[PDB]
């Protein structure tokens, strides 16, 4: 897994997006839009979003992202023993808003690009393998559940 040297810049470059939930989640969703449109589609709620103009304008955008990281933080912070967590994500994504794993790929992306664009001070060499490394585990165990629950294998 991670070493608990690797989930201490994690848990730190974190304590960052802490202080600004709502605005993190805002750019990381803004990012994986303008980034996969496709992925744009599986919100009916925002299809309907035509520019970057337009998604930074919606409350509901912001809203939807605070959301995300507010999960993503909560499972993280079990360091690895995120299983209760992960569960009723993996069940929801899988059978409900039915969002493959590619997609999850782009989010961590997304999620990265903004920790880089926000703060390249505390984002250095180590907290960039670090924070891959939990996201991978994530979308590794998420991927785990779906082939289970007896999905996109
Ligand atoms: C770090 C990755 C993600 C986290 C933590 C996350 C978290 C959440 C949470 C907490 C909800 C609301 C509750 C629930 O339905 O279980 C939700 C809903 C949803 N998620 Fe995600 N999600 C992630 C990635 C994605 C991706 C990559 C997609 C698809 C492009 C996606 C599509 C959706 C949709 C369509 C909904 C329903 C929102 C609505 O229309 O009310 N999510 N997600």
């Amino acid at each position: 897994g991670l070493s608990d040297g690797e989930w201490q810049l994690v848990l730190n470059v974190w304590g960052k997006v802490e202080a600004d939930v709502a605005g993190h989640g805002q750019e990381v969703l803004i990012r994986l839009f303008k980034g996969h449109p496709e992925t744009l589609e599986k919100f009916d709620k925002f299809k309907h979003l035509k520019s970057e103009d337009e998604m930074k304008a919606s409350e509901d955008l912001k809203k939807h992202g605070n959301t995300v990281l507010t999960a993503l933080g909560g499972i993280l912070k079990k360091k690895g023993h995120h299983e209760a967590e992960l569960t009723p994500l993996a069940q929801s994504h899988a059978t409900k808003h039915k969002i493959p794993v590619k997609y999850l790929e782009f989010i961590s992306e997304a999620i990265i690009q903004v920790l880089q664009s926000k703060h390249p001070g505390d984002f250095g060499a180590d907290a960039q393998g670090a924070m891959s490394k939990a996201l991978e585990l994530f979308r590794n165990d998420m991927a785990a559940k779906y082939k289970e629950l007896g999905f996109q294998g």
